[PDB]
């Protein structure tokens, strides 16, 4: 049930009209699309064809460790989870709030546009935050913006300076370009919906 | 030529009426024929088959090392060589001195009793020092008087305290008794003559 359901809630009824409002969410889907190719494919890899050139046994562990804390089709991962929970904390907002208020006042529009279009922009406020938090910590955590052939790792038990390589470093590259790429893109359009909140105030 | 030459010089003429004269170097011919067969034949494993079960690569050759730093039968031969030293250095001064005086005063035997009966003296006890300088690190050296059959390592480039194991230990034990033993027996025979070089003054 994973894309289809955050849909029935996500792309509601009729929010605004800014031509950005689908946009943001069909690459939503592309990026879900995009990494839930990588991620099976490219990174099985990545553990296992992680070849350090030493017979020292701590070693090649502790060199994938000290070089991959949390592997890019993990962060990655969290970054469509947490930029995905702002749209569907929301949508969750809605129909609750909206369900409820309906159906306790029918037996016994200024809270509609007050409690949800003021959440929302929280929200907006919110998907800009994480989309631009791991953005940062995707470019500062990795040792500048992509991974080469082969690392020189110290990690502990090695003895002195010893090199690994990593498996297929530009394909798993490419995959982080258009992820990042995407990720940027994906962090204007949801800057220009926290600019058109701020235009109109 | 080893062994036949050194009898040549070693076994002289008429020096001397104990019953120890002959036996301490039947002893001695005796004392090399056992170390002519232990060294090549046991002790080939000694590196070998030495082995150290961890995958660790420095350790093995450490702990061959820091356990067997001069291995058992280059000592045994060092013992052989210095003990070894005094009655060819005797000899050696006899055949010269003897063969240097009589030459020269016959064209143009209180010296022979003198000079050769005095370093003669000297010479047991510099046989009886070596024969126990060695037998005293044989047994210092060597944790015990034997080798067990694994040894706990913890040289260096070894993970914590890991185990390794010799070759026959018992066999190279064996042969390490007899010539410890024929070792403390040729230092009463050369002690004896120290002692009746002592009675009669």
């Amino acid at each position: 049930d994973w894309g289809t359901l955050q849909t029935i809630l996500g792309g509601v009824n009729k929010h605004s009209t800014s031509i950005g409002k689908i946009w943001l969410t069909v690459l939503f889907i592309f990026r879900i699309m995009i990494l839930v190719v990588a991620a099976k494919e490219v990174w099985g890899d990545e553990q296992a064809d992680f070849v350090c050139n030493t017979l020292q046994p701590g070693c090649k562990n502790v060199c994938y460790d000290h070089y991959f804390p949390i592997s890019h089709i993990r962060l990655w991962a969290l970054q469509l989870i947490f930029v995905s929970t702002p749209a569907l904390l929301v949508a969750m907002h809605v129909a609750y709030r909206r369900h409820e208020k309906k159906r306790k006042f029918i037996k016994g529009k200024v809270r509609i546009e007050g409690s949800l279009w003021w959440t929302y922009t929280s929200s907006i406020f919110f998907r800009v935050i994480f989309e631009a938090a791991f953005m940062y910590v995707f470019y500062v955590m990795y040792d500048g913006f992509s991974m080469q052939r082969l690392v020189k790792c110290n990690a502990w038990p090695c003895p002195n300076t010893v090199d690994c390589f990593v498996s297929r470093p530009t394909e798993k590259t490419v995959f982080t370009v258009f992820m990042i790429a995407v990720s940027g893109i994906c962090i204007l359009l949801n800057v220009t919906e926290l600019c058109y909140l701020l235009i109109r105030y």
